[PDB]
């Protein structure tokens, strides 16, 4: 027997032909989101609500690549993949591990649907 | 129903009076180890096998604090907590999320025992 201290949910789903496992875990000040294809951990991105820029209505979601190649697309993709998680979880920081080599709008929408199935906030 | 793509195991155990959840997940090039108390994600540390120093028998396990306060004890503690994971998993990198405020040798040994219960390598 076991009783978790934090809520986690996972789901394996095919996304644009690729089996993909999603895991979401709710910590008090972070949601950890894992999106893994082909057994790989991929790129680790922190998404931190930060000081407003021109729009004072909502925090800026600042991205940092912590592990893996720091290249510009993954920052933008990560924001579109999990900004909704941060927002819905009370403007909480998100730690994302993302291993998705072949990206598209169709795939992005499908990944967000799996993350929604794994909602823990 | 569901079928994971990566092996994960978790356990909640009391360690020196504190309920602690451990999760280990095996990716092809990383073991992700979560050690959480009080619902917190804590400090994120990467432990990367790296170029030898004076002892040529084994890689150096280089630590980097990726999220949380970068202070010297957590580097050393992290190495003693999960070096065995890296070694046993084929000198694999480890990504550690560790939220343990009150550290001791007794507690360190007990945490390693929980990580062993959650072996995924
Ligand atoms: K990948
Ligand atoms: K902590």
């Amino acid at each position: 027997e076991d009783t978790p201290l934090v809520i986690s949910k996972q789901k394996t789903e095919v996304v644009c032909g690729v089996p993909t496992q999603v895991v979401c875990t709710a910590f008090s000040s972070h949601i950890l989101v894992v999106v893994t294809q082909f057994g790989k951990m991929g790129t680790l991105v922190s998404l931190e609500p930060s000081s407003v820029a021109s729009d004072v209505s909502k925090p800026v979601l600042t991205t940092k690549v912590l592990l893996g190649q720091d290249e510009p697309l993954i920052h933008v993709f990560a924001k579109n993949l999990v900004a909704f998680v941060s927002q819905e979880a009370g403007n909480r920081a998100v730690l994302l591990a993302v291993a998705v080599k072949d990206k598209s709008m169709e795939g992005l929408k499908a990944l967000r649907e799996v993350i929604r199935v794994c909602q823990v906030w």
